[PDB]
């Protein structure tokens, strides 16, 4: 007559959920097949004085239950002050650490801080290369992104991005257009090291929050150089190799980068009402510019479909939609043309913003989150990724964040994070008929979650191709 | 087609589980009827430099979903170094904080540090008074326990305990007997305050670990005054009012206190083969002594059955058993006689230690934990509380800690905590046929858990009468 929660877990499979907790200061791996946390780590134990555990991505492991590795980064300084929490810390740490952590079959082991190895500290999205030989991090306080070597944690290339607005006033700096510079960023210290750990490099004193594009324009974000901000978000990888795409929130574009040859090749134009691309101009061997006549909308989330045939960029706030390019020609990204826009009448207000996304392994469906400020219920939209139409929206709870998916394609596992002070949980949805099977405890503020992949192929639908 | 985890929750009822997470630095409330974490708090956010969030207990609320209060304490100093975690903070904050926290129906709000209010800091067990008008804390580094008023957070009474060994050598200091002093503490600062926060008063640098009785005898616990140690653990409450019982680990006795009159009245002797009690001697209006000819075994967990008819004290390590007194005479604890001992062939070695307990509402059964060091399976023993025998033992996983029960008596809800570095979980067992229904994710190193009570009556089986 009693129900055994074990019966629930039995159907999910031998998959390991990993998620960091933002203001909780912790990261945890969970065994979906038993309901046990496998191990957890509190960064404060390692002298971290502002352990805002932000983004993460895990390398493929042949058996996650015996061992896996992952990267998780952190944020600090004034980012401690921007949620509902009445924080009382004098002199927070600066964050921007890039921690390397290994689960050994029993515990998590801190291996090192890659920001100290490389010299470069970055605080927003973390992705793995499709070869699983490296990883990338973006940051929108410094506006730098880089790909790092897995074995030595040294920077393979870093790029730095700057805004030169047509109108020198915060309110019009983006709307009235400008020129973005893409700059090769090279080390300064012995050892080929950067001098950019912690708050070194910050043009603004915290990451822009959702809608925070309005706050910066209204002069309400402090920083040394807000007029120069582009708010880089992510550096996402083409599952086919060669290309990395850096997303830029404030000017509403993506830059496609040639990873091995270390040049940008194409600028994708996000908003409805813009061409497929803007023109990339080379200024010298290390400097490119791109001219943006006006910014119609900021964008945010960016990602490839697991076969690399589609590239997506979400417009956010001013427009709320999913922009889709035909990325089928792997040879030449200057040829990638817009082929669809996903819209809904639901999406006409400032909110919801269409954010984190995961594809099914066959690329036929996507799960994309719908984020709102308190107190509107946040949730998940099911998208037909062949016709480019919304199939359904399901309502979940406050502050929906990331989605991941079991590699068999059967279950979408996401996190809700309570705006750091309220309801938080793991959500499980089956993808056969798109029903929510329900919620597991998760006393954490997650802005990321992955399922540990086993193979290079699994990476195509983990934290590699999308955020 | 699919199993919905919701169906598991449906059967549990509208109950709220709260637990702190020791090295996770966090405390979290969880809704058993949905699987959601309702709210969590990270003490680092408040500039707590050693948030070892240790014990806790919750006041009754008419509707815990709309609001409840709770007390959670912390530890610090060298307690940070006692797990397998390679902690890197060499000089941690002192801990001993006594946090008052209110869940307000949406978030957890830190209300104050009662140790700063009162001036007294204590790091081990926290219990609620049976009137819910106050709480108590004990501490085995400074050997002080106290009952505090709920409204002002000021000390009603505090008692300090001190050991004077027959033989002045740590190996023999307890086995060859001695005199324990029970001393009334008075405030020494302006404003009714004590001067006992943080490390002030410590005789030893960390709380004795399970087995730690041997380590202190072997000279291996550093400290100003280890020959004077008694390792106070708790102050538990008679559900009938009037009496409080302080447990002393090293000399293996419990002291019964008259709460309203602020005198000790009786000393109960723990080990199998000692009398019911030892003789309390009054020295002056603030000083009592008790002479202990030899200490046969240290003890640990102490608690009353919910009707107050039985009082239990566990012997641990040298003997492993449950000592039981007849406490039916509410008017005179000098009359309380040993009436039974629960033993098992199961309990043969040094380990398991039987460490935490919860009763059924009708007092007919008790659930008690079985703790071992890694890696032996830890678990739960079901005790017939009428005939005083072990009914059943179930194996669960690593590092079993506390037990609570839903107030309808239907489900035992415990925590397992991975020795701070490995697997951790919430466990649910039904009490009708004593089967483990399964586990829930819990990325915390819990040393305590409660279900938020609704009435004074519920308190008799919560963190008030037992630990
Ligand atoms: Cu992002
Ligand atoms: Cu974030
Ligand atoms: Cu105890
Ligand atoms: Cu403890």
């Amino acid at each position: 007559k009693y129900v055994k929660v074990q019966d629930f877990y039995d159907q999910l499979g031998k998959y390991v959920l990993v998620a960091p907790g933002k203001f909780s200061g912790t990261v945890a791996a969970t065994d979906l097949s038993t309901g046990w946390t496998m191990a957890w780590l509190a960064a404060w134990n390692y002298g971290d004085t502002c352990p805002i555990m932000h983004h993460m991505a895990a390398f493929p492991s042949p058996d996650p239950y015996k061992e896996f590795e992952f990267v998780v980064n952190t944020q600090g300084g004034k980012n401690l002050f921007i949620y509902g929490v009445p924080v009382t810390v004098e002199d927070p740490g600066e964050g921007m650490k890039i921690y390397r952590i290994k689960y050994d079959g029993t515990r998590m082991n801190l291996q090192r801080d890659a920001a100290e190895v490389s010299g470069l500290g970055l605080g927003v999205h973390v992705t793995i290369t499709p070869e699983a030989d490296g990883y990338a991090v973006g940051d929108g306080q410094k506006d730098i992104c880089a790909e790092f070597d897995r074995e030595t944690d040294m920077v393979r290339y870093a790029w730095a991005f700057d805004w030169d607005p047509n109108v020198k006033d915060l309110k019009r700096a983006w709307l009235d257009g400008g020129t973005m510079t893409i700059k090769r960023l090279k080390p300064t210290l012995p050892g080929g090291r950067y001098d950019l750990q912690g708050s070194k490099g910050n043009k603004i004193d915290w990451e822009l929050v959702p809608g925070g594009e309005l706050a910066i324009e209204d002069g309400k974000v402090s920083g040394d150089r807000p007029l120069h901000s582009v708010a880089n978000d992510a550096l996402v990888f083409d599952p086919r190799g060669k290309w990395a795409v850096a997303s830029m929130r404030l000017p509403g574009v993506c830059v496609v980068f040639d990873r091995e040859n270390q040049v940008p090749v194409a600028v994708l134009a996000g908003p409805k009402g813009t061409p497929s691309q803007f023109q990339l101009v080379k200024v010298d061997d290390d400097t490119w510019t791109v001219d943006i006549p006006e910014v119609i909308s900021a964008g945010h989330q960016a990602g490839f479909s697991p076969d690399g045939q589609s590239f997506l960029f979400m417009n956010s706030l001013r427009q709320n939609n999913i922009m889709v390019w035909d990325s089928s020609n792997h040879d030449d990204p200057t040829t990638w043309e817009k082929k669809a826009v996903v819209e809904s009448p639901d999406w006409r207000g400032a909110y919801p913003n269409t954010q984190h996304m995961v594809f099914t392994p066959d690329a036929k469906k996507i799960y994309v989150t719908m984020w709102w400020p308190s107190p509107t219920p946040n949730g998940i939209a099911v998208i037909d990724a062949v016709n480019w139409e919304v199939l359904k929206e399901v309502d979940l709870g406050p502050d929906m964040h990331t989605l991941a998916i079991t590699y068999d394609g059967k279950f979408v596992v996401g996190t809700l994070s309570g705006y750091q002070n309220t309801a938080s949980a793991i959500v499980v949805m089956e993808t056969e008929t798109d029903e929510v099977l329900g919620f597991l405890p998760s006393p954490m503020g997650h802005h990321d979650n992955v399922i540990v992949p086993r193979t290079l192929e699994d990476l195509r639908i983990s934290r590699s191709t999308t955020t």
